[PDB]
């Protein structure tokens, strides 16, 4: 059995479990069950499953070097799939809510969930709530007797909290911190003093890296009962690095990828987002380039968005990117090396994560 | 130490813990810490604390009849307060998100959180996410070594899931089930075939009763290590009953309480809500009264909302209410009686919940 085909089979099994429990215990009717089914499929399916498959891949890694009965291999893979799905659905929660928060139009070349005609924001906000509740329903049902249950549940919450904290950092990133105040409508930054590497890094680490890289790697370790075969500080550091690289690619794509090939129309310029382009561009601009940037950033007006793009194009940020790229290729390989001291297997699983991030 | 003054002290201690952990582990800056502090106070404080205080009251009940060292009494009360706060903050999550979902204007005579000038919906949706994450942060920190930790965590999730399911039932209550479909914009019901006692009951049970009545009673039991001194099926049934009564009062208040004395301007008529008034009114209307109701329900137009009110006024629903009241006074007292077989203390704690619901 190919890993993907296992993963996907477990989706069906998990879906059937959740909906049948809704009928037997939560008094649901068939039409509401269908609604929730369509919501689950529309919001959890259709991506690459990079996060969920990472849990499966790390588990498979350890299977190849650890003695187990066949039924134990099966059990561990079924746990890897279930934990995988917890993370996918946790992402779906965040994608649903974030698309509402930001007033987004599309993702994966289809409309945001809230924009479906029969959904609306009133239902979608609560649909996103349910998606994350399902992660806990999954975990208590399938992992009830597992020795890893508490470590797994405790890890998952802290990543979830961290992500919501990252979300806060992100949607506040175009404000001046010293002006934050619930009483007072928040003006956009005029000095851009807080568009720095360290501030950028903080947004990305909390908003993305913990849920996309750390969570899947460490869940792989928990369901395999293999946490003591890695140095957890290394796992965190390599996760940070790959996570940050991932986002920098995703920031360069918002600006320069055709909207058709991005699965969405990019708005980072017009949302005044603390992207890697703006931070890096402000790291090398002259006075006059900075003044022009400020007059044109965070304006929905397309003439001005052409101006920020022209400034970025003229700025030669590709050279800054290859240099960042090179250093990250450097640093990840050092971390992989350090990871081979304890688990060669694990370090290989990190290498595979790194390749799939480094290409796309 | 009065119970309230204990509860409130623990709020300060919990708040300080959460914000200091944000600084030491989540890299937060002082202005974002202040923002979150103001958000916590504005969204968790200002009510009666009926739910949180119930956990404290049930625990105190058992203290009076169980032998413990003084430090154990203290510990149990501090757990009751912490668990209490988990429920208050879980409510705050739901109130924040629901006010956004429904486009509400006020609660407790102050603006909804999303409407504060420095917040906005983009931040408030994620603020509500954080509120519920804090419940889990609280629980893992304060209850890490507690024998009740897993039962507590497992109960809390299922109530949370149940509530979000109740929310779905509620916002879909004015639709025809057989028409639900994410692809198709949902028309309001024309026949009102689904405004029945049983359908009403389902909305209320999931949306309110589990989080308002069941959760606090059973959390009281868990932190007191007293679950085997009650018959859990009785606890559930008495919770259902009081929960439903609570909502019926809250449905009569939406229509007939001055907006000043409700802490909000009522919209159940105009939202086409499955209230106890509409269900009960449709349980005794003649053909002509039903036709008029249908022409006037779910329309923001005030002339028509005067017409639904005039129909309800003429319908003599007060008589239907005293009869429902009487039966519930009947049935709760039977359940209290059955609850005295095992725990007299517990049954008294349920009696107190019942009095505070039955007055206000
Ligand atoms: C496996 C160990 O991981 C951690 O300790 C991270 C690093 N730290 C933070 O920056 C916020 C709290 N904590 C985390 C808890 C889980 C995700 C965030
Ligand atoms: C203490 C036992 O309580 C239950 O079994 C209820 C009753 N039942 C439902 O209707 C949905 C699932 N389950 C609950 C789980 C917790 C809240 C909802
Ligand atoms: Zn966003
Ligand atoms: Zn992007
Ligand atoms: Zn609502
Ligand atoms: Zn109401």
């Amino acid at each position: 059995m190919a890993s993907m085909e296992r993963f996907l089979s477990v989706y069906d099994e998990v879906q059937a479990f959740l909906l049948d429990q809704l009928q037997s215990k939560y008094e649901i009717d068939p039409n509401r069950a269908r609604y929730l089914r369509i919501m689950m499929d529309t919001t959890c399916l259709g991506g690459k499953y990079f996060r969920g498959m990472t849990v499966v891949n790390v588990a498979e890694g350890f299977l190849a070097v650890t003695q187990h009965d066949e039924a134990t291999k099966e059990r561990i893979l079924h746990d890897a799939c279930v934990g995988g799905w917890m993370i996918e659905f946790l992402q779906a929660h965040y994608l649903v809510e974030d698309d509402i928060m930001d007033g987004s139009v599309m993702r994966r070349g289809k409309p945001c969930w809230y924009r479906f005609p029969g959904v609306t924001t009133q239902c979608a906000i609560n649909d996103g709530i349910i998606l994350k509740s399902w992660t806990q329903i999954m975990a208590w049902h399938y992992f009830a007797d597992r020795p890893f249950l508490k470590d797994l549940l405790c890890l998952f919450q802290k990543v979830d909290y961290a992500t919501a904290v990252g979300q806060m950092y992100d949607v506040t990133s175009m404000c001046d911190s010293n002006k934050l105040d619930p009483e007072v409508a928040q003006p956009m930054t005029t000095d851009f003093a807080e568009f720095t590497p360290a501030i950028y890094k903080r947004i990305v680490k909390y908003k993305t890296t913990f849920y996309t890289y750390l969570l899947p790697l460490v869940m792989g370790l928990l369901v395999s009962e293999a946490a003591a075969s890695v140095e957890m500080n290394l796992v965190e550091r390599v996760a940070h690095l790959i996570g940050e690289y991932f986002q920098v690619q995703d920031d360069v794509m918002d600006c320069f990828t055709p909207p058709e090939q991005l699965g969405k129309v990019g708005t980072d310029i017009e949302d005044a987002k603390c992207s890697w382009l703006a931070v890096t561009f402000l790291g090398k601009a002259n006075a006059a380039q900075v003044a022009e940037f400020k007059a044109n950033y965070g304006e929905k007006d397309p003439a001005k968005v052409a101006v920020v793009k022209r400034l970025y194009s003229k700025a030669n940020l590709q050279a800054d990117f290859a240099a960042y790229e090179a250093e990250v290729v450097r640093e990840v390989e050092s971390l992989i090396e350090q990871l081979k001291v304890k688990s060669p297997t694990f370090a290989e699983s990190v290498a595979v994560v790194w390749e799939k991030t480094h290409k796309r």
